[PDB]
């Protein structure tokens, strides 16, 4: 269905601005704690890589047209716009998880219309509220007070 | 240098929008002899995803900032925009032979101030464009007729 | 359960089923474009057989009894017979997605019935549906003409 | 959320009593089909550390706190205790049998509330009931006759 | 040549006969010795899955048609049918050794005009029929006694 | 000889109660610095159990019997508990530290009994104290001030 | 020494066809390119592994190997090959004749050889069943039915 | 010395010895539990063989002459001869034990000169007590009752 | 047959035979070009232990028993015996060359009576003279003048 | 351009006939230190493939026609021919160094218009130089006399 | 050309020098942020001792002397002295960035001459550079505040 | 204790200039059986190296600095000198054994107060005199005159 296609763009494109920030976050970053920071960036991207590709091979199983052009992804992404400079830690830290925060709730918004229409697709998107919740809390707990 | 740090960013945005039009037209071909296509645009993606990080790393080692952001990309980005919906296989494989050519004509155009700079990133140029004129061949080649 | 122990007898025998053929068609095919159908449905005959086994394995831990004999299957599946001579690419890329076709709409038609009871095996046959939508996506899109 | 936490902390301490109760008899088996019991035990303890493990990560991944001290699970176990002594092979075999019974059955209690809040973690624990339901049928084969 | 074919074909028909008994063995059997038993009936069935396929590529590259489908291994099947229900291990273990000893006969019959017309053929039957002896073997050497 | 056996037990019951507490602190720590400790928190886990293991089979190849359940470990431990909630970094990298010094300690007073009888075990206790050693710099040097 | 000059004669035929594999992977255009591309490397793999596999063989029944480019262009009986871009159709059907031609004189020379050495006989038998599954799997491309 | 180098070639000819034994028993057990005294003895084959070649490389390393003929084997090994036909289960499993038994005690009584002489040898005889009494636990353990 | 019996445990006592003086002389070799003649015999002894194992397993298979014992080799084995001491790497090439050369006379002299019953076993011969004597023509070459 | 893609070709049947050579002389070679030279040889064929792959592809990408055939190697190669019969191994050391020593004088010699025309491609004639050079090296210092 | 060889030779110098001050870091850092500097240097340490191998390597092959005695090294490098004992961990970074970016400044001085005589080596010195670079930057962005 | 870290420190010194003179040797060394002695001292150079490794970590753990700085090398080492120019292979073997020999006199004379003071510790040299002895023998048996 169109709604159907429509709310798998959406998350789609979603993924792939956050694969993109999660990218230039990976390589404008300085401060403590870089090894690690730098590591973990780049398995967040393979990881929202991953999905997008598995969200879009199922999206075209299900007879959609995917729309993953950088024009459409700049005019339609729900993320705010990441900063341009070096950044501190904490900073970065706390952007990402921001927009974690912002990539998640989208999917669990569109989650009671896609388990109404296919399970199958709602077993992936399951996942990958599984693995970004994972990522978002390892990224996290960096900068947690207590 | 401002300028050498811009002449890297244009190369880096040009790898990064073609990077995301490889993986629109992964997600999008269909028509006789797809599988073919199927994977090696799969392959020409895994190779810009490289070659991106590989001068994202190299350019901040040189101690400039990168811009890779997806508004950064739309706006000063030099491939032509990927036409929408499902598209023919000799299409697709003509636009792909098109926009490899328009990237490897700006990497011979940056290479003379690259060498002139630093031989170094002259090195990673010739690789990179080695590997993009040999997918741009095994490509074209599909839909050559002789 | 006999119900639940015969719907899941009804779909390994449709699994298996379509297993022969896939095999079959992998070893008759012939025509242009030979060599990517050649492996496709390879990767196909995997994974149903992987389906099957897990099918298997499953509905025994729930204590039921499997019948997965030659005499069973020919007796008890629905997909339609296929050709015993070579066909050409086309016609067996059609019957190919028939099959899966039929094949998907039992798991369809079983989904609501086995929820009922057990969401596991429910969120195995999600899986079943994700990946055998998937290869007759992939496999269609020979045949696609737009 | 904090009756979410407590289900999920029963599942993860019902979780580490069984694979200290499987190490125990892994270690301690005597008898005939020792090497099948010896590996079998062996697998059904590296399963049930990767399912702890995996829902400790998801609860706290969603904000909660957990408690796998040793005196919290010998407190809050619900597994019967493990003989003391060198058991015979049919005996471990039941007893290994009801522990996993007690497990999944006390999985199946936590599905509900999991279900009604979180399908993520429901999907999880459909997954581990699959696992711990195929260890069961594994070993409790041994006894069964006819 | 047509009679080539033929026995080409009872060989291929008799191999896939044998792979779903193998299958069917490995998930209701049911007694001591289980988890063996389990591992190498599974073995089995990828032995003769392996040599059914090379049997129907060199038959293919030989220019026949194989003959794979449900319908035509129910019609002209040899091996005799199986039980429907639970077995113990010494029925399964005998059952196993017979139909593996009547496809080796149904081999060694065809391999005297295997012989006669391709050496080349002829030694993959050989090499079917050593490693089927190997796994015949290992399976009845359970039931033996001194 | 039975104090030879108590004495391996002792090891035996430290050893896990130290590989439960490191699983407790993988999954409770937070903090800056996170990412360092929650992987070196698990290798300490996995070779911990490594240890144990091969501890345990080594006595029950000098026929002894092995106390293991959970209930044995909270009565028998001599490492003191572990705090229930969310622990900084600092207090977290002290606490495992010392829980790492009473265990090699523990190892440090069997081991002249130990050698009193079999050097081959006295090697498996020289390896032991070898990994704990290295864990317990490679976690400390984190809060050490020159 | 007969034994050894069919064993040259294999192997020369041998490295004439990785040769011809090899050019027809690097001057092949057209449909199913990429297919075509893969099948023809993996091709000359196998060729180079059974040439390699017969000159062991050979040496160990004390025989001096003649594998020179010289020797190779004066004894192979493969047809020539066109040295400009083919169409793929055409790039099929020739490599079918040459795998044609090279299994024809394997066959030729089996029964002799066979008479003489069950052991090279064996490795001549796998050389056949390899090559010929190749021969089907590339002339399946042009099939008409 | 001599007197060493008399300890170490008596300890190579038990090894080798040790190693026919098993092959040999590898080959002609007949029996219950099959499968797992097949794979049981070709290991513990392999790791008496990695053995024999470690205590030769170190004995000529160390200046002395290795005699591991066949003659010599034959006139000096301490194991008792084999039966000579298929043995039963039980048979099989005690003559293992008595042959493990035996090499372990020659080996106890030469670690003393071992030991006295060279330390680094010593290791070498610890590590092999320790896996030869793992592999004897994992014989033996098989045909005691309770 | 016991003909054929018979002439199997020829073969497997030759095997056992080579590989033993094989490993001695990888321990005792000593001289120019050392290290060559280190690896090959280390290869040869692994080809000769897996050539072993597979007669013994058909000649299992064929219901035979084999003749493993040191004692059995010791009497019935054809090769003769070998240096005691330190030996020229000319000479324990020499002596490698007439083993292997004599250990494949008695295959090629046993080769008609076993094609005249079986051809699978003397498809395993086949591959065991291919085998020999690449490894002979490697040792030869060593010592080769011209 | 013409002058390019014949400097390029020449630089191609160097390479296939080096490769040639370097069979012969694998396959041919006898005499004192064998193995170093088989393995050696070998590694030098690998390269020499590899390389001439390489440059093939590369000259395919740049639009130019191969000339891989067997009689334009023998009618347009520079390396020497090669004696035939057996040779000795200082024979074939100075042989084989002569052969490639004229290979990288040839690479050399286009070098220059190579690295004037095209960057990309004087970057895989300097890791050609490179390899050949390095076996080269590995390979004349065998004769080398202090 | 000796002057070639000892501009090689002093690269050849700075890179052992640099290796084993790495070591030497490697083995003395503490303080915050341990576990990323501990693998790093690691990482640094082992890329430098393969560079260094290879301009060995390449300076063997164009048949020049290496002098890589600690002697030598000591008298004739020119990485300032590293400081002893324990040191913070801000300082060690500091040390390191100093001492690669002496190391890449030396490489730079010489790369013209190299560049000059041999643009093989000129591309051996380009990888360097990039490498040395990379890790430099890795390595000094973790004290960099901002 | 302070006598420990200095004895720790001396075989320390000794494995890094004993590491540095293999790497010499390996790239120095010119003559007969040239493939075989690079090989045999890159083996060696990469024991000393993972041994010197784990010293260092070692006497980490016991709370002791090393230095291993190449000054404190140089004025502390034990070994000889080697020689800068082409040596032939006899005499490199000559040289290398004669460090070997003097690296393991040195552990050998602290094994005494190092198993005095830690028995694991003189585990690790006991490892580390079983390794260097293996070289030295697989070394100097190439130069033997019987």
């Amino acid at each position: 269905t169109p709604e159907f296609g429509g709310n798998l763009q959406k998350v789609l494109v979603d993924l792939i601005e956050l694969s993109l920030q999660g990218k230039q976050a990976h390589w404008n970053v300085v401060g403590s704690n870089f090894r690690d920071l730098h590591l973990q960036l780049d398995e967040l991207v393979d990881f929202a890589r991953e999905g997008s590709d598995t969200i879009a091979e199922r999206m075209r199983a299900l007879d959609a047209v995917p729309d993953g052009r950088s024009d459409t992804v700049a005019a339609t992404t729900t993320l705010p716009e990441f900063p341009a400079f070096e950044r501190s830690t904490a900073d970065v830290v706390d952007l990402i998880t921001t927009r974690i925060n912002a990539t998640v709730d989208t999917i669990r918004r569109v989650h009671d219309a896609v388990d109404a229409e296919d399970p199958s697709t709602a077993d992936l998107l399951h996942g990958l509220i599984d693995g970004l919740e994972k990522q978002a809390w390892l990224i996290r707990s960096e900068n947690r007070k207590v």
